[PDB]
Formats: structure tokens, C-alpha cells, sequence
């Protein structure tokens, strides 16, 4: 179902998204962290959200600081000064 | 790490072990989450199937039991619950 993956920890669905790939889990993660208000930037190939409200933001893209999950070190971090380009968005 | 070995299911939260035990049933992985969750002083009680931790010395004991608190995740409600002036079976236990 939909809500049970809405009670998962976050760290849970990050899991579940980068290594049961291709599988229905996966999928409703996806749903789960964006209702979450995260993003994935499909560069980079991490999820962001935005920490504060951004600086400056465009039709193309936005700039501020966000929190991010670094899958290569299995962590949540933090970035200032980012420009999240919505063409890395899906 | 390697997906494939302890040190990596070492890394995750318990939440995401109790997932990985429970959904991914009867996998490698669903072992290696069990031992990492061992570590960490979970064990399995197999008639409730939940896992259980002492919250503090056991009150009681002995060869066949022992007797006080623990917390535990129960997975019907998925939620840390706690359990005061507990049983606990040593026959319902996977390894001794």
C-alpha cells in the first residue's frame, strides 16, 4: 500500500530506492520521499530538500541551501550556496 | 560496502533492518540484517516472531528463562513498544 512506505524512516526509503531497483518497492519509496517534499536530481542521483526558503529562483532553476542523501556515504548532508537546475529534475 | 556481507547491513538503521527482515523473507540479506540486529543485543523471539531488547537488567535469571523489561518492535503496528515484568522463554530463542 501507499501509506505504510509514508511511515518508513526516510533513511528506510533511501534503502529501499538505490538497491531494490526495478521493483515495486522502489516505486511507491519514490512516491513516499516526494510527498516528503524531496527531489531527485537525476544527475547527481541523490535526493534533495530544501532546508530554507532558496535566494533566487527562476523558471529554469533555484538557488539556497538543502539537505541531501549522499548514497556513497550512506549519509544526509548539507549543501549552501547549490543551484538546483529544474532540467535535473524529472 | 559490499552489499553481500555484514559490515554493509552494519551501516543501516535498525528500522531498515526490521524491513529488510521481514519483506525481504528468506534472502541473504534478511540473515545478514538478522546477525547485524544481533549485535546490537536484538534477539528473535520465535513464537511472538518479534524482536526484543533488554531495557536494563533482567530482574530474574535462570537455565530455561529470564524475567524484567524490554523494548520491542512490534511489527503489526510497526513501532518500538516496551514490555515491563516479561517472560522470556529461552525455548523461543534461535540460538542459545
Amino acid at each position: 500500500t501507499v501509506e505504510f512506505y509514508q511511515r518508513l524512516s526516510t533513511e528506510t526509503l533511501f534503502f529501499i530506492f538505490y538497491y531494490l531497483e526495478g521493483t515495486k518497492a522502489q516505486y511507491l519509496a519514490a512516491k513516499a520521499l516526494k510527498k516528503q517534499s524531496w527531489r531527485f536530481h537525476t544527475k547527481y542521483m541523490m535526493w534533495f530538500q530544501r532546508h530554507e526558503e532558496p535566494k533566487t529562483i527562476t523558471d529554469e532553476f533555484e538557488q539556497g541551501t538543502y539537505i541531501y542523501f549522499d548514497y556513497e556515504k550512506w549519509g544526509q548532508r548539507k549543501k549552501e550556496g547549490f543551484t538546483f537546475e529544474y532540467r535535473y529534475l524529472e
